[PDB]
Formats: structure tokens, C-alpha cells, sequence
């Protein structure tokens, strides 16, 4: 219906900065739960192409495919 996301509170996965897991973002390269602004408060823009946590955003160098 419209209440399948009622328990959006990930088990053992919440924004450590807030304590809440309400509308918490997930990492695509690993498993994580955080709010973008809570991890990247430097004015970093949230990418729609691959949500990346702090660790996964450390080294991001793609392989030049020709
Ligand atoms: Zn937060
Ligand atoms: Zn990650």
C-alpha cells in the first residue's frame, strides 16, 4: 500500500551523528547508513550516480576504458 517503508530504521545501521535512521542514506559500494550532510558538511553535492560513504569516497579512480 503506502506503509512498506514504515520500518525504514535499518537494524544496527543509523546515522551515528544523529542517532536516527529515518530517511538514512545507504552506500552503494558498501553497507552503511548515514545522512549525506552529516558525513559531508563541506558543501559536497550528493551524487545520484552511486551514493558513496566517507571511506568509499576516499579513493575513486575509474579505469580508462577505450
Ligand atoms: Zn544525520
Ligand atoms: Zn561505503
Amino acid at each position: 500500500g503506502a506503509m512498506e517503508g514504515q520500518q525504514n530504521l535499518a537494524p544496527g545501521a543509523r546515522c551515528g551523528v544523529c542517532g536516527d535512521g529515518t530517511d538514512v542514506l545507504r552506500c552503494t559500494h558498501c553497507a552503511a547508513a548515514f545522512h549525506w550532510r552529516c558525513h559531508f558538511p563541506a558543501g559536497t553535492s550528493r551524487p545520484g550516480t552511486g551514493l558513496r560513504c566517507r571511506s568509499c569516497s576516499g579513493d575513486v579512480t575509474p579505469a580508462p576504458v577505450e
